């Protein structure tokens, strides 16, 4: 264990739980303890800016848009797998949400370190993540439903 | 990519798809392409013996029991996480099965290598995997539903 990240639903504004971040010899483990999520597989990524506030795009509101794009320190400008290097370092494996709307399945990011995560935002999307920009950009994650700033 | 493992349902005996095994700098990636599985999270582990045949335990039939216990080359005799060392090296992250009964979400095992996998069995269980022997042994995976021998 190490860091505790408070997550909040963007649409409702109410807290949905926390995610514990820990560093180990194989990378960063994300241990979720969230509730009230839509059952299924969800896009899960680290974003650039440390904010969950809404942004604005061509006259339309973007929930959690202030977080910016996917954390991409090497400027790959591509969405990929958590085990591939030529893509966003913030690409995490998808988060599993069971029928009861709970997310407790831990996940690991081999290309990340805890230290570099400080000041960034953890994002959970409505759609899944096929780890590619096609047929849909950013793995088809779609809108941002839950978000939290890494302290 | 590298190896293709044919998976078959133990109860029905009919094929359920394949799992592609590939080696990369971070470990072994398991890319599933399975169908006809019960929606939800499933225990996913590498077992000792290279057989999916049934075994016998105190007069009761054990589907896929010929596969033996979880691959544990260091004899830890404990069930754990894919990123912890003091437990079965065959402990993989859980497999996600969507509502449509399909399993396509790729998963990685940082403690494994392709070469050592040859001759072992890939197992999918009915229950999930909380990566511990409690409250239920072997992460609560329960019975074995799908199995395949690594060539
Ligand atoms: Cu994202
Ligand atoms: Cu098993
Ligand atoms: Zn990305
Ligand atoms: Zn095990």
């Amino acid at each position: 264990q190490d860091l505790t990240v408070k997550m909040t639903d963007l649409q409702t504004g109410k807290p949905v739980g926390t995610i514990e971040l820990s560093q180990n010899k194989y990378g960063v483990v994300f241990i979720p303890e969230l509730a009230d999520l839509t059952p299924g597989i969800h896009g899960f990524h680290i974003h650039q800016n440390g904010s969950c506030a809404s942004s604005e795009k061509d006259g339309k509101v973007v929930l959690g848009g202030a977080a910016g794009g996917h954390y991409d320190p090497e400027h790959t400008n591509k969405h990929g797998f958590p085990w591939t290097d030529d893509n966003h370092k913030g690409d995490l494996p998808a988060l599993f949400v069971s029928a009861n709307g709970l997310a407790t399945n831990p996940v690991l990011a081999p290309r990340l370190t805890l230290k570099e995560l400080k000041g960034h935002a953890i994002m959970i999307h409505a759609g899944g993540d096929n780890h590619s920009d096609m047929p849909k950009a950013l793995g088809g994650g779609g809108a941002r439903v839950a978000c939290g700033v890494i302290q």
